[PDB]
């Protein structure tokens, strides 16, 4: 029994393939409702069966990587390239335990010594989020680099860039709409950018959002949450209407 695997290549990515493939992450994600925005499934109680999904990436050199990402809060755990597979550090020994029934088939696995967090990925990389182009190109780079990994061509702070850039770009865009959005523009002007203030600091918010809306009165926050325009400048939301068109998914709480 395999996982759920969704396959994306950047060979002739245009707005639509990357569109449908976003959506289908989502899809797969909020498989296990009422709410206005959909919630993640549960971490206790979720037998392993459901933990993960699989997403496969392919560019322009027919180099492939398939990303492990755990449903509870859709976040990459995982790659394997080739006949090796790679895991952040886990939290506790529970997830400990679930990392060892994906990719049960290859010969070589491996432990970092590191977890998969923003701010560590950045001091391994050498570089800021602030400071790391996101488009399709930048995609199709990473994955060239997260194979060659796997047969020593690919330096660490090298590995971490490009995690930074896949989690951004596959995570953070199934999370919200609006990342999807600034993802979706820079296929269509195929240019090549890095996050605007306003990108980042919805990443670092997600736990925070995900904490306001669920614990929300009437659809009403306790305290009010600030997040930034484009621009630096700053503002803050006091309940979920606002939020409908800009997250897509919330872990539980
Ligand atoms: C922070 C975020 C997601 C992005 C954004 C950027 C703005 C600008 O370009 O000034 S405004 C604005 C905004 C408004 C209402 C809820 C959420 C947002
Ligand atoms: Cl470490």
């Amino acid at each position: 029994k395999q996982y759920p695997i969704i396959n994306f290549t950047t060979a002739g990515a245009t707005v639509q393939s990357y569109t449908n493939f976003i959506r289908a992450v989502r899809g797969r994600l909020t498989t296990g409702v009422r709410h206005e925005i959909p919630v993640l499934p549960n971490r206790v109680g979720l037998p392993i069966n459901q933990r993960f999904i699989l997403v496969e990436l392919s560019n322009h050199a027919e180099l492939s990587v398939t990303l492990a990402l755990d449903v509870t809060n859709a976040y990459v755990v995982g790659y394997r390239a080739g006949n090796s597979a790679y895991f952040f550090h886990p939290d506790n020994q529970e997830d400990a335990e679930a990392i060892t029934h994906l990719f049960t088939d290859v010969q070589n696995r491996y432990t970092f010594a590191f977890g998969g967090n923003y701010d560590r990925l950045e001091q391994l990389a050498g570089n800021l989020r602030e400071n790391i182009e996101l488009g399709n190109g930048p995609l199709e780079e990473a994955i060239s680099a997260l194979y060659y990994y796997s047969t020593g061509g690919t330096q660490l702070p090298t590995l971490a860039r490009s995690f930074i850039i896949c989690i951004q770009m596959i995570s953070e865009a199934a999370r919200f709409q609006y990342i999807e959005g600034e993802m979706r523009t820079r296929i269509r002007y195929n240019r090549r950018s890095a996050p605007d203030p306003s990108v980042i600091t919805l990443e670092n918010s997600w736990g925070r959002l995900s904490t306001a809306i669920q614990e929300s009165n009437q659809g009403a926050f306790a305290s009010p949450i600030q997040l930034q325009r484009r621009n630096g400048s700053k503002f803050s939301v006091y309940d979920v209407s606002i939020l409908i068109p800009i997250i897509a998914l919330m872990v539980y709480r």
